[PDB]
């Protein structure tokens, strides 16, 4: 029909509860595309998948294809303003991303629906004519330097990266991907090679049309979709690259076993056994791996984790398949150790092998095929409706992976048992495939070899023989079963019809001193599926630090005990969350409406009937205290905003508190405080899905008589509901704080503007402000001055104040990031008053398309109201009531509020700073304003006794 | 050569005996006029004292006319004829740093001042006229009624008023001792009128009739000269007339053969059950050199081993007793024996009296003990021998009234010195001590609707009943019991009195010498009194003990059956001059002990000892927690005025549990429950201490430090962290806010209010502006609000602090409805503008001297400096300097800054007003002109108006 396109894709199957409509097409040349035409969506979304990535760097400059990845959104021929894509998108509601894997660099937006051209036609030019800029090279390569920097001292990272160099040197599989400042720019230099032409060499070799899958998501009918895409990207030229293969595997005999110990920055404790297996992508249709998965990585009864755990030795475990690439996988079980654990790791791994010789002595399950089949056969049908950017940017993903007609469901649904792969696959677990890598502190000192990017400590030695054949004895082991039907399985998908009386907003539907209940039977999405949201206030879950670590090991215990039991409930899509706060505890019980009220009540009878298990009690304490403790590795950044944190409230127990009551917590303790901690309690819960108001008010009832019945529970007293306030910091007052963070060699800061009260007024005056500065703060701190990778700027709400910060992460010391922050809002002054109202409007309405998205699955509806809730606001209506009112601004009324709130003159001016200073770190442009001299803060309890606390928020009903 | 005999003077004392360590010069004698005076000479005192007591009072009224030496006694303070405005003598002293007071018992009027010692001449004219030339303006006396009916009815409702005269109105109807004293506008205005009497003319009568010089004790204290002295006294008060009025005696006891062997049953306003035991017996004035009547009391009231209150308490019948020898009047005296009641008590009253009469029954067994007389005599020598030095204003008021008593040359000694063993005298007060001359009382509830008399002038219900011959009779025949032992040698009588000498490294102030993550030791040694004393104080932080009711009320019974269970041990240490206080705090809890350092480190030892490892008794738990309840309950029957304060402090902290929250928390405080607080509480601790006294360095690191190791050894404390020691923030008001909060009293029949104008945090500033403006006022308003418009007897002005904030205050309880009061206080501040604005520098800066002696009294005893830098302590402030700064700013304000604060802070309209107002309303609910005031916020919560209002700051310390 049309020359353009070299087919038209048939029905792309779909979930019948899928209202969305699909066309699937391959262009002429080769783009595979897939179009979604939602006429609702209040944002659309593209996407875009090259096939190439990492692995297909050059040898000499390492980092490449991350690198071109940035250079693209710095301007094309054709949208040669370097800020022009990233600006169009934040005047219009939009964001992007991407992010450069092995065998893929993957790109997608979204913006606001009434703008979908504009933005893919900018999106488009990055696949056709991209500037890379010299100066503009010479600038990212410090975000890339900044990005591997904050990844340097990354234990994750650091293995990751530690993998590919212990396989063979001389496969694509151990290249350093993300580059560096050193790989970008240094080596290149001194090697005399140009950075440019090699990033127009790369773009143009291997960006090509046949390797990449588009898919676009908006309002438009499928047809005039059809037609846009065709516009904008048949253009791309198509020079029919060969999708690259790595058939030989980066592990090959002498890479066999091999035991690797190493010496992470964060003291942990963990347990790496790794196998090479062929590539099983092409099995996608059964899936041996995942089959194997499931079994090996099980948690339930008669598992293997289960027998581990209650041998003291491991605490969670998982198992399963690990991508490779075009060529070869990995089969992974991975623990982590107890102390014990760390001693045992021989026997450890013998029981691994015992549990594999099982499953070989059973041979496939076809029943457990069947049952994951199914499972899966309903999650797919009830799924949640995707937001547009992730939507895309999967299935732009996939689509190299499978035919039009199938990409939406090729990776929820299986086909056949296919035993003889299972078998296959089965048979490549074996001890003389394996490879065992130990992570403990232990090694410290002990090590002989250093891995060259991350500078990793580790020793390399060969598995004894005797060693190997003793795990190829593997006895069967009577502890070892396999799993039983899953007793969780929902069958009951009836959508209850609504009630008459059923509510937009959730309705306060019951109000006594021990409980208010909120309830919304589900009026939007109409699957069988239910959210149910407590908190349990108590004042002695937060009153010292000593009590605060005991409702920690308290809800850690309980979830322990729980695990068991409740896996079998997750896999049956029936998930819960059980979470201690500052104001007591925190449960959530998400899922299938089927069967909640049997996971419910079994959690809130072990909360109330609790009996701890000592050697449990143990190993978790000990877990809790390296917790604490690994915070000294959290980076600058992280640092900083916590101290912000602890600052501004009104209580606050820091690390170093919790740490040392901690070794106060025994057991007799533990077991009196559980039920002081439950003798009196208010709840305050959200039931919201397919619920009638009777069946909440009987879940709502069965809770308080669980907890009365076997805890006793009596009502607190309305005097004794109180939250924390948070600081009210004087007029004209700044405050610094500073810290070191003894780990990482870069520093952090954010720095707070505390405006006022939340409040319609002040609440629009703020995102306003966010709005207009959010692109140009991203633009002058990280694009144009380059002051690090991680750059923010929005609003802060805690405690129902508000403020402006920015955080950043820099090697730059932090009081320069402080003037750079300073220069750049004055130079903001200035472009807000020479802002056109023709501009100023256009963030307006970006803003309201924000705030007016519509929630597209139930738990996104049901954490929006959770959060007027939690936060005593209760103001269900706030978007529309606050996006009239952000409708009626002036661009006068936003400068008054810059002069009066924000800009270093003003009046009310309320600025405390964070300053966390690097490991190494010591204690034209447009010009930074002159600084007053900061009172420094050197106790923050003395700090906050000197200063007044804000009022509460007055609730709206 | 034999003496000038100066003709005014009858004749002039030999030595005064006092206390060697007594610095006060002393001299006494007798006017020409039979006046009986001692002249105090205190060259070092900064406030002079004079008092005048008169031998008459209430016994004497009149018969048709109840109160009206009460009644006069308001009325001289209204003008004289040499100095004729009203408020003359008010005002002369509230200029010159001083203050008055009078009171009316059944045989003495006494009038007392203290002001500045510069002007203690000027006040002692003013208050001699008092006694010569009294207007009793026929206005005045008008309005004055009033303010004897507003006393009355504040203790109209009040359960010891309503006993003490039930009492008179069960004996003899007429004798003077059935009299009702107080008087109210009935006796005082309504009945006379109807019976046509003249009451200015029955004043003048009565004040020319009694107010005799023979009847009159002075005592004057200053700084001048004892012969300076002499000449004053001598000047102002011999022209007091003599009319030679013989003394009234009353040699017939009010309680006569027919109301013997009587018993009465009372119901009470407030929750209570006490058992009243009463013996007649005759006047034991006169034997005041043996003190029978004391040894009996001694013994029958002890509380140690083998004692009377031992046993009934564990019987678990009664709490606490209290018996001696009761005053009456010139010709009768009782001997008491009183106790509250348990609820299995209040079932065996019967059985009470009968123990009691059991160890009568052992003392006559055992006879006079001449070793206790020892004992009694030794403790009194040393309690004399180290007497504190007293305030002047009360010490002439008490050495006034017992000239009356004693020879010159004795009046300092004679209340402590014993000289003579009188066995018979003991044996004879003790065989009146028998149960056909007993009067048994009972109040309780329980009676409730079962009597069937109303005593006429409180209202008390009650059912007079013979006690029964059968019952009299058991009583008779007490054999003796074996748990009643006398007492045993008190081992805590100190002997080491030797005043360490004063360290090297000493200092003005006290020094925190100890500053750990335990405990914060500030540390004085005594450098002004040098007696053989040491005041200790500890406050321990805990957060458990206010976290919530529940805890508070742990917290609460904890330290009252701790207490409970020191009690014997301690009580010999009580009488050896070495007491203690034990009471939770919102932050924890409050240890103190005084008194002579010898034996203080044993019994605080034992305090925390027995703290770290208390034990408690299952039925001592029960009977404290049901006493603990019913006091919450009786709450409900507090004056109108005192719950406008409770809500206040409710309304402007941040955490407070109401009366009724702990009430209602109450019943979930079971015994395992608090026998896991204990520990809980005990578990992380911050001591802060002040050790002040005759004490060296080491001694006081070593008490504290002994502090914290029994606290470590048997309770495993460890300390908190600083984050935790965290104190109330007051609620901040809005500017140009007014709240008002509503209650009503449902027992009182008048209401009352607080209002509050909140300024801001103190700060030198600040604390001198509202302490210069409340001296200003502070005497005007009491003459507008009560001795000009009557509003009602309480009325209050002056700063409020709290929580590092501060503010002005009045507090009034009147018939009246808040609302007016609030008007009149309004109407007031407007007047004070103009007063204020016309006022000549010279009285301004006359108020700033006022001020300025005041802050900078020194303090008397040890007791009173101790306080003064614990305030400094737990305030936080440690502004140990404080006075000599403040007084300083204080000198340099000026009327311009005063107004500039008053229109400011204060003024109806001012900018920054925030006024708080708390009304609580009566059991049944020209002038200068009020101005019109805003519609006020009315809180109907108090949890959502405090969420609503931002916290202040803590103050910075020093
Ligand atoms: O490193 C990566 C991720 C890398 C990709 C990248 C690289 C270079 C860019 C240059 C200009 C604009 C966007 C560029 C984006 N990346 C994402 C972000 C975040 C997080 O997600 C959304 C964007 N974003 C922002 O911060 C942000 C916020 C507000 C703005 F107005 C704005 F323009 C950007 N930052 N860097 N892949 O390999
Ligand atoms: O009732 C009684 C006691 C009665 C004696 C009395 C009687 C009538 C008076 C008339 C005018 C002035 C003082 C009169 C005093 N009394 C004492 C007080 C309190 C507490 O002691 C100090 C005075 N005082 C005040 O409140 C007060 C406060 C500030 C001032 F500037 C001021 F002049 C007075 N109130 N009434 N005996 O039988
Ligand atoms: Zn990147
Ligand atoms: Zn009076």
């Amino acid at each position: 029909n049309n020359p353009a396109i070299k087919r038209i894709g048939n029905h792309i199957t779909k979930s019948p509860e899928d209202k969305r409509e699909y066309r699937g097409l391959e262009l002429a040349n080769g783009i595979k595309v897939l179009l979604i035409s939602d006429p609702t969506t209040d944002k659309s979304s593209a996407a875009l998948d090259v096939h190439i990535g990492s692995l297909s760097d050059p040898p000499n400059i390492a980092g490449l294809s991350h690198f071109l990845e940035h250079m693209l959104f710095l301007g094309t021929k054709k949208y040669p303003k370097e800020n022009e894509y990233s600006q169009f998108l934040s005047e219009h509601a939009g964001s992007s991303n991407a992010f450069t894997s092995g065998e893929h660099t993957n790109y997608y937006f979204d913006v606001s629906h009434e703008h979908l051209e504009g933005a893919l036609d900018r999106f488009a030019q990055f696949f056709l004519s991209p500037l890379f800029d010299e100066s503009a090279k010479d600038r990212e390569v410090n975000a890339v330097d900044s990005e591997h920097e904050k990844n340097v001292m990354n234990d994750a990272w650091r293995l990751f990266q530690l993998e590919k160099a212990t396989g063979n040197p001389k496969h694509p599989f151990s290249k350093f991907g993300t580059g560096n400042k050193y790989t970008l720019e240094t080596r290149p230099n001194q090697e005399g090679i140009d950075v440019r032409q090699e990033l127009l060499k790369f773009h143009s070799a291997y960006y090509s049309s046949n390797l990449m899958a588009v898919v676009v998501l908006g309002r438009e009918s499928l047809d005039d979709l059809t037609n846009l895409v065709v516009k904008l990207f048949s253009e791309v030229e198509n020079k029919n690259v060969p999708l690259p293969e790595f058939p030989e595997h980066p592990f090959q005999e002498e890479h066999l076993k091999q035991l690797y110990k190493i010496v992470p920055i964060k003291d942990i404790r963990n347990l790496y056994v790794t196998f090479p297996i062929p590539d099983l992508q092409k099995y996608y249709k059964s899936n041996p791996g995942h089959y194997l998965g499931h079994l090996i990585g099980h948690e339930g009864p008669g598992s293997l984790l289960s027998e581990l755990k209650s041998k003291g030795w491991v605490n969670t475990l998982v198992g399963g398949q690990k991508e490779g690439a075009r060529g070869f996988m990995f089969f992974i079980i991975n623990v982590d150790l107890t102390e014990e654990g760390l001693l045992h790791v021989e026997d450890i791994i013998l029981h691994m092998f015992q549990y594999i010789q099982k499953l070989r002595a059973e041979g496939p399950q076809e029943w457990v095929f069947q049952e994951l089949k199914d499972l899966n056969a309903v999650a797919f049908r009830f799924k949640d409706k995707e937001r547009p950017r992730g939507y895309t940017s999967k299935i732009a993903g996939i689509l190299h992976y499978y035919p039009l007609e199938e990409v939406l469901t090729a990776e929820y649904l299986l086909e056949e048992f296919r035993p003889d792969l299972i078998e296959m696959v089965l048979d490549k677990l074996r001890p003389e495939n394996v490879r065992v890598a130990i992570v403990s502190k232990s090694f410290e000192g002990k090590t002989d070899r250093t891995e060259e990017w991350y500078g990793t400590q580790y020793k390399q030695e060969a598995i004894p023989d005797e060693v190997i054949k003793k795990w190829q004895n593997a006895d069967l082991n009577g502890k070892f079963k396999l799993p039983t039907k899953n007793e969780f399985i929902p069958t009951n998908f009836e959508i209850l019809p609504l009630e008459k009386e059923a509510t937009p907003y959730p309705a306060l539907i019951k109000d006594t001193a021990m409980s208010k209940l909120w309830f919304k039977q589900d009026d939007k999405f109409f699957l069988p599926k239910a959210n149910l949201n407590f908190e349990f206030f108590s004042p002695f879950a937060y009153v010292d630090p000593l009590h605060s670590n005991m409702a920690y090991l308290y809800l850690e215990l309980l979830k322990d005990s729980l695990n068991e039991y409740a896996y079998a409930a997750e896999l049956a899509g029936l998930s819960y969350d059980l979470q201690n706060t500052i104001y007591g505890m925190y449960l959530s019980v998400k899922g299938y409406n089927d069967k909640q009220p049997i996971l419910l009540k079994k959690i809130i009878e072990k909360m109330a009937t609790f009996e701890i298990d000592e050697k449990r009690f143990e190993i978790i304490k000990e877990a809790y205290m390296r917790s604490l403790n690994n915070f000294r590795a959290e980076q600058p950044h992280q640092h900083a905003m916590y101290y912000l944190r602890l600052l501004m409230t009104e209580v606050a127990w820091t690390k170093d508190e919790l740490k040392e009551a901690l070794d106060d917590v025994t057991l007799p303790r533990l077991k009196a405080f559980i039920p002081q901690l439950l003798s009196r309690l208010h709840i305050e819960a959200l039931l919201h899905g397919n619920i009638t108001k009777q069946a909440a008010l009987g879940i709502m009832q069965m809770v308080e008589d669980t907890l009365i019945e076997h805890a006793h529970t009596k009502p607190l007293l309305p005097s004794q509901l109180v939250r924390y306030r948070e600081v009210q910091l004087p007029d004209r007052g700044w405050f610094v704080y500073q810290q070191r963070n003894e780990v990482h060699n870069n520093s952090g800061i954010e720095i707070y503007y505390q405006t006022d009260m939340q409040s319609t007024s002040e609440n629009m005056f703020l995102e306003l402000f966010a709005q207009i500065i959010s692109e140009p703060a991203f633009n002058t701190l990280r694009t144009k001055e380059q002051l690090g990778y991680i750059v923010f700027s929005g609003p802060r709400r805690a405690n129902g104040i508000q403020g402006l910060r920015f955080i950043i992460q820099s090697e730059k010391p932090p009081h320069y990031l402080e003037s750079r922050v300073e220069a750049f809002l004055i130079t903001m002054e200035k472009s807000i008053e020479d802002m056109t109202e023709e501009a100023f409007q256009k963030h307006i309405q970006a803003l309201a398309i924000r705030r007016l998205d519509k929630p597209k699955k139930l738990s996104a509806e049901s954490a929006k109201y959770w959060g007027e809730i939690i936060s005593q606001q209760y103001n269900f209506d706030r978007d529309n009531t606050e996006v009239a009112y952000l409708k009626t601004l002036t661009k006068e009324d936003i400068i008054k509020f810059y002069k009066e709130m924000l800009a270093v003159d003003a009046p009310r001016r309320h600025k405390v700073s964070v300053h966390v200073l690097a490991r190494e770190m010591d204690s034209n442009l447009s010009q930074a304003p002159a600084l007053p001299q900061p009172e420094v803060i050197q106790n923050m309890t003395e700090f906050k006794r000197g200063l007044p606390l804000f009022p509460l928020v007055k609730p709206h009903i």
